[PDB]
């Protein structure tokens, strides 16, 4: 909660600002003069090659403040590329504001270093999927991550609530798409996990940690 | 600037190889690293470990102390020589809400470990093993490289089987790979460093 409340206050109010599904909150190029938190909604953070292909560096949830290259002072440009990959809900602040904002109403630089302390552990986790040299277990490991990232209750299981192509899952666990249909195909015949509308469904994920 | 070393200042010698934190451990602490590398490891209990980060100098870590206690899952090592401070939570906390100026550089600090971080996601990233090692050859020069004629060394005693465990691979291929980079003319194992000939051009590769 208390990050939204952090934010919010930062003499006009803010407005939260929304973006349609794909739309960009920045282009690799762009002048890095902002920070970020998502207030609603997924946001993907991709690496863009020369070559063409993409690679996912971090699917943002709710209430996690990115842009954070803004806050190292010297400007620099963006490398990533922001999209929502969602519809998003979102407030973004320009760098002085923030640096202000934090001095002042001093209480919540510790909610900015909350916030940044959540996003470093979030990320080892996701090296920690990405090293799996079996691909199967990356994939398990990053469903997981999707089911207590973006995870909502169903009668049937948890249900990762996100409009997720095999093409996506695999820019996000360094695989090709004909791998994640086949790894995902042969957990739906396990029934360990179930499909519907581009969204997935893992049963007992307590169990599938366990094997 | 660096600067992390002016507020934390108001240091802890570490023996190559000693622990600085164990799984189990209470978070009570955050840490600056001032002079060499930290290695954070997971060791899945039984047998094998995992490289999360090999942290370079004047670098804050422990941040999961941040997060208000708990323990420790990852263990912290010295992968070299290393000194640094500590600093327990509440001396800390009261500091910055006391002195609510020291936040900034914290704040830099920690956007820099997530940009860190998510290099060594774009390493992992790659399918191909050759690229892993190249990306993450590349990083060691920029975060532990000495300048030289052709290129740059990294300053660091690397195993094959420290190199395996940090871009998700195995010793034999790592030996094996490196032989390629080598008999291409593109690194030099002189004096156990391996020594990058001409980064910029090799960073091409990707991007
Ligand atoms: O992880 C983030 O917050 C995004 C990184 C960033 O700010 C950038 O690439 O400019
Ligand atoms: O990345 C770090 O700072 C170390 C993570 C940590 O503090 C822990 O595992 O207890």
């Amino acid at each position: 909660n208390s990050l939204l409340t952090m934010f919010r206050e930062l003499k006009l109010p803010l407005q939260i600002e929304q973006f349609e599904r794909g739309k960009t909150i920045f282009f690799p190029g762009d002048p890095a003069e902002r920070v970020y938190l998502l207030v609603k909604g997924a946001v993907k953070l991709s690496r863009v090659y020369e070559s063409g292909e993409e690679i996912t560096v971090a699917l943002l949830r709710e209430n996690s403040v990115f842009g954070v290259l803004s806050l190292l002072t010297g400007r620099s440009d963006r490398f990533y590329h922001a999209v929502a990959f969602t519809p998003v809900q979102l407030f973004s602040v320009p760098i002085e504001f923030m640096q202000k904002a934090l001095i002042e109403r001093p209480e919540l630089a510790n909610v900015m270093l909350q916030g940044l302390s959540s996003r470093i552990l979030q990320t080892e986790m996701m090296i920690e999927t990405l090293a799996h040299r079996d691909m199967g277990s990356r994939l398990v490991s990053f469903l997981l991550i999707l089911c207590r990232d973006f995870g909502i209750p169903s009668p049937d299981g948890i249900t990762i609530d996100l409009k997720l192509s095999h093409q996506a899952i695999a820019e996000a666990i360094g695989s090709t798409r004909v791998t994640v249909t086949r790894l995902l195909g042969d957990l739906r015949e396990s029934k360990l996990i179930a499909i519907h509308k581009k969204r997935i469904t893992v049963f007992n994920p307590v169990a599938l940690s366990q094997q």
